[PDB]
DNA sequence: CCTGCCAGGTAAGTATCTCTGCCCCGACACAGCCTCATACGCCTCACTCTTTACACACACGG
């Protein structure tokens, strides 16, 4: 198996690849980010996740 | 060492085509005009099942 398969196998199953705890700086810049990219509702959640990490 | 007539069987006959050279040809180019007919080709449009993404929801379980 090729290094990109391996890699493919262990990100499926990297747990560090998620924070999956939440932070209160991680909450101001989510908060920060939803305000400068709203619409009303329905905010475009893609284009705020790749502006945060995690 | 030859030679031949007669009975039986058979048989007629009538009645009721594939090449092969060879002279005397059509159809090729190609010229402008010209009108309508025929063919091609190419991109734009359609659509249709099948996923593809993505915000949101909703149990679920102990």
């Amino acid at each position: 198996r090729s290094a990109f398969q391996c890699l493919q196998k262990f990100q499926q199953h990297n747990k560090a690849l998620k924070r999956k705890e939440w932070t209160e700086e991680e909450d101001r810049m989510l908060t920060q980010l939803v305000q400068e990219m709203r619409v009303g509702s329905h905010i475009p959640y893609r284009r705020i996740v790749y502006y945060m990490e995690g």
